[PDB]
DNA sequence: CCTGT
DNA sequence: CCTGT
């Protein structure tokens, strides 16, 4: 197994290109609403959650619910790619204004099996250069992560460590 | 600073080329007898802490050691290079037969700063290949730490974040 | 997908 | 320093 320890008052961050396996490991792991997803926000403000041009609003709402559960001590995970830099910079100064710990779960995959997989979607298949750049932005991300405020840095390497995953809630 | 999260039961495994700063790091950070050397293991097997020819000696004895404290749930934190996966390997095993938290704290410096750091030791030194080699070993290392059983790796990327580092034992 | 060419 | 092959 690979166990993966996380406090009760966890700001959890999916790190991983398009086609990596985010959404499907948050359902596995957490229960729906302690999972908050910016696809769905942009579903919330847009009717359609592949809408790229409504992403301001979609993380603006993403942030703001993200603060409210963090004051109320929730338990949360962010299912977004999160492999820019400025796209982490926010969370890490809510969970820190709540005295919530941020953790970093990446999923180091090559791009071959996040293009496989993309390309055997029956729902939203984004284009090649998508997760091309998503996945070199998630690997140049690695080495900066503790850095950047992540007090708990996991990584994944393959679909087996992926699989292994194990989340220990300390409470 | 840089917070590293540890359980008060934990084994710490420090991880580094000989230079890296490890015994200075110890020292500042636990109690004398929480840390146990591997040079020191020397000294007590052959009255020379820099001979290499009691080795094997030298860490049967640190092995032992590190058992006794961890049956009696007693924070240990391991001052060797643990830079081969050979090294690490049972001490990963004793941890587990105690039901310890496995911690990984990585000396990541440049192989310039660790040979000037050689260079001017009064105590002790080593040839310059050896610390060639512990510190590519060192970072042939990283990448796999989480899947050989460290339950939290840390990777110290600098001399300043080596420094800004605080321990937040949790209870 | 925090928004090609 | 877990001993350069
Ligand atoms: N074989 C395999 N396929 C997966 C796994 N996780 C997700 N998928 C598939 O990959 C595609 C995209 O998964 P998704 O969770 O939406 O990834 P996301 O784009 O990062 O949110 C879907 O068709 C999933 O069924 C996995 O662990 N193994
Ligand atoms: N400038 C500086 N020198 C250090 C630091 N840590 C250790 N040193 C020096 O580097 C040399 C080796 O340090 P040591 O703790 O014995 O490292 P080890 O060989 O990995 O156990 C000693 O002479 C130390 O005084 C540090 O944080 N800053
Ligand atoms: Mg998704
Ligand atoms: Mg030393």
């Amino acid at each position: 197994s690979m166990k993966l320890t996380i406090p009760e008052l966890s700001l959890v961050v999916l790190i991983g290109s398009s086609g990596s396996g985010k959404s499907t490991f948050a359902k596995k792991h957490f229960k729906p609403t302690e999972v908050i997803s910016s696809n769905f926000c942009r579903g919330l403000v847009s009717d359609d959650e592949n809408d790229q041009t409504v992403t301001g609003a979609a993380f603006d709402v993403l942030h703001y619910i993200v603060s409210k559960r963090l004051q109320l001590g929730k338990l949360t995970v962010v299912d977004a790619t999160n492999v820019q830099e400025s796209a982490r910079k926010p969370l890490i100064e809510i969970a820190k204004d709540y005295h919530c710990f941020p953790v970093a779960v990446v999923f180091n995959l090559p791009e071959k099996v996040c293009q496989e997989r993309n390309k055997n979607r029956t729902d939203r298949q984004v284009e090649e250069y998508v997760i091309r750049k998503h996945t070199q932005q998630m690997k140049k991300s690695i080495k900066g992560l503790q850095r950047e405020g992540f007090r708990y840095v996991y990584i994944l390497n393959s679909p087996e460590e992926v699989e292994e995953v194990v989340f220990e809630r300390q409470p």
